[PDB]
């Protein structure tokens, strides 16, 4: 059950005036593609706060990657879901190397200790196999991101939806034949040259807990089949994520504002904001 929104004063949306004319803002299966200018964050914040939404953010920081946690977490505090309940889940082989980062009210962090083929499967296995009941009890949505990143601008409830992927920044303007999908028919991640909507990045996906566990379970199973068959997909769990999102369409797609590499790709005019970016 959803209570009424309060009275709000904001500019009238204009039917005969698009917010963005330069980019595709809805997929052919009627999922919004999230770009700056397409959303009124005040309306969305109201909708999600009225449901007392809790967002879980999962991040793996193994071996040398623990060094990235301080900037990752400090910038998440500035930019990620501010105002909403947030639970960080840091999966690491070095619990003691996790920095003590000061968190805003309503936000918490849990450190989860973890122990080549298993390493590739680790993340999908952890989210679907071991953390299943925990997540269902603790959060409404799960977001899975890479640690060697920093938030530079708002990343908020505009992304939340049953299932989302993010446009890989190297491929958003590419033809599908150029996408680095797995191309060997012997792999469960196989996608033919005449299929594919988008190339999604493994570094940022999520959705409701139920849908994220479905995705990670399916990818983990597919990866185990490939292992048994002596094959490893070209881009590992990203190849499987792409296969899954081809066959189970996401209910939102995030624009490359949400996954960018400024050193490699600059700041094109089509990106009004750079929200979550690679660390040089």
């Amino acid at each position: 059950f959803m209570v009424s929104l309060p009275r709000m004063v904001y500019p009238q949306p204009k039917v005969l005036t698009p917010c963005r004319k330069d980019v595709l803002v809805v997929t052919p299966w009627l999922a919004p593609i999230v770009w700056e200018g397409t959303f009124n964050i005040d309306i969305l914040n109201e909708q999600f706060r009225l449901q007392n939404t809790t967002i879980g953010l999962t991040v793996f920081a193994i071996k040398k990657y623990v060094a990235f946690l301080k900037l990752f977490l400090e910038t998440a505090e500035k930019h990620f879901m501010v105002g909403h309940r947030v639970h960080y889940y840091v999966f690491t082989d070095q619990p003691a190397a996790v920095p003590r980062v000061t968190l805003g009210t309503g936000r918490q962090l849990s450190v989860l200790e973890v122990g080549w083929q298993d390493v590739s499967m680790r993340r999908m296995e952890m989210i679907s196999d071991f953390c299943e009941r925990r997540f269902l009890s603790e959060v409404d949505y799960l977001v899975c991101v890479d640690v060697d990143m920093e938030f530079r601008d708002h990343v908020g409830v505009e992304i939340l939806t049953p299932l989302f992927g993010t446009l890989h920044p190297s491929f958003y303007g590419s033809s599908r034949e150029a996408f680095t999908y797995e191309r060997r028919p012997q792999s469960q991640a196989y996608i033919p040259k005449d299929e594919g909507d988008f190339y999604y990045m493994g570094a940022f996906f999520g959705g409701s807990v139920q849908e994220v566990q479905r995705l990670t379970r399916a990818c983990h199973q597919a990866m185990m089949v490939d292992q048994a068959n002596g094959i490893e997909a070209v881009w590992h769990d990203e190849s499987h994520l792409n296969k899954y999102l081809l066959r189970h369409k996401p209910t939102k797609v995030l624009s490359p504002e949400y996954l960018w590499d400024q050193q490699l790709l600059g700041w094109p005019a089509v990106l009004r904001k750079l929200r979550f970016t690679a660390v040089p």
